[PDB]
């Protein structure tokens, strides 16, 4: 509260390290449905039926121009790829398939790069 300053972790390689693991998911091979917008033109039912859209690239353009505050809003734009991605995909598919490898392997990363 007002003068009682918690501890808190060193914050300043974060901004790096989400910018390393952002390119381990990019370069997965496995991130192909992601790295772009889907189409939503092409695509039916995904603009109604998704209603916060994102992508690698997407999140890249916020990472490399400030649009996350901290290392949470970043996981959260992740996450939300992978949670879009189960919203409009059969677990049984292979976009299917892919969002739940990719989502894993986040949250390897995430862990093991800042859960000390
Ligand atoms: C034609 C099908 C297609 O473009 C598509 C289907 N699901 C997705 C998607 O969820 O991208 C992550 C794209």
């Amino acid at each position: 509260s007002m003068s009682v300053k918690k501890p808190k972790r060193d914050d300043s390689k974060d901004l790096a390290l989400c910018s390393m693991i952002l390119t381990e998911m990019e370069t997965h091979e496995d991130a192909w449905p992601f790295l772009l917008p889907v189409n939503l033109k092409l695509v039916p039912g995904y603009k109604k039926v998704i209603k916060k859209p994102m992508d690698f690239s997407t999140i890249r353009e916020k990472l490399s121009s400030g649009q996350y505050p901290n290392l949470e809003t970043f996981a959260l734009d992740v996450r939300l790829v992978f949670d879009n991605c189960e919203t409009f995909n059969e677990d049984d598919s292979d976009i299917g398939r892919a969002g739940h490898n990719m989502r894993k392997y986040f949250e390897k990363k995430w862990t093991d790069t800042f859960k000390v």
